[PDB]
């Protein structure tokens, strides 16, 4: 069916005690260092509790792209789940977060899915 394309990101290695309020807050923060020409509109945030995993449907595509750029450039690691700065800690046993754009048949599934 349809959908507008290149709207979400899969966020990957965050604290699995964390929450959707603290996933906004790092995702502004990290956001804000990447531009201010456009705000921060991460429009859903779905996360389910004592996941590594979210996934965000973005506000348009720009955003989409704007925080997979973020990730990319910025070393950013969740030390604990209220965390928002996530500032990477030597000797840290915690991974990168990482954004990356779902596509195909993943995306056509999320949409599949929120409309079943």
């Amino acid at each position: 069916l349809d959908f507008t394309k290149n709207l979400l990101t899969r966020i990957k290695n965050l604290h699995p005690l964390t929450n959707k309020s603290t996933i906004h807050s790092l995702l502004s923060y990290v956001f804000s260092r990447q531009t201010q020409n456009i705000a921060c509109e991460p429009m859903y945030i779905d996360y389910r509790k004592d996941e590594t995993e979210a996934i965000i449907r973005w506000k348009t595509p720009l955003h989409a792209e704007t925080c997979i750029n973020a990730f990319r450039t910025q070393e950013r690691k969740q030390n604990s789940h209220d965390d928002i700065r996530a500032h990477r800690k030597k000797g840290s046993s915690r991974p990168f977060l990482i954004a990356e754009l779902i596509t195909g048949e993943e995306e056509k599934n999320y949409w599949r899915m929120l409309k079943k």
